[PDB]
């Protein structure tokens, strides 16, 4: 029995969570404090929770949110000299996931693309913080991205 489109998405999310787990271990090892910021987050109106569950509004939110996360994953790869390959694997893994999800939504279309030139300003603002605030930013991106993916996986199984 070959993987269905749903099973492939489900596996790809668990695969990226295993990667975030591995990239957290390298960025925490490297941090000298380990071992404002508006990151995508599910709310009840997005239709991804059991209360107010709405399959179509939910799938649009998952895709919109992953697209909004890409500049943060570029921030991680641009920073992690040592964890270079691992951070790039997470970016490219997230790109394949977005492609699987866009095939599922091919019936819906539209979707809010983030503005490129706002994302290039965000990037510069993030890279000009002192090392403390950049280590905090890294932690908050990895935590928030993990929580988005777990919420996405729960919603996708309820479809």
């Amino acid at each position: 029995q070959p993987l269905t489109s749903s099973e492939r998405i489900d596996k790809q999310i668990r695969y990226i969570l295993d990667g975030i787990s591995a990239l957290r271990k390298e960025t925490c090892n490297k941090s000298n404090l380990c071992e404002n910021l508006n990151l995508p987050k599910m709310a009840e109106k997005d239709g991804c929770f059991q209360s107010g569950f709405n399959e179509e509004t939910c799938l649009v939110k998952i895709i919109t949110g992953l697209l909004e996360f890409e500049v943060y994953l570029e921030y991680l790869q641009n920073r992690f000299e040592s964890s270079e390959e691992q951070a790039r694997a997470v970016q490219m893994s997230t790109k394949v996931l977005i492609q699987f999800l866009q095939k599922k939504a091919k019936n819906l279309d539209a979707i809010t693309t983030p503005d490129p030139t706002t994302n290039a300003s965000l990037l510069t603002k993030l890279q000009a913080q002192n090392q403390w605030l950049q280590d905090m930013t890294t932690h908050l991106i990895l935590r928030s991205f993990k929580e988005f993916l777990q919420s996405s996986l729960r919603a996708l199984r309820q479809m």
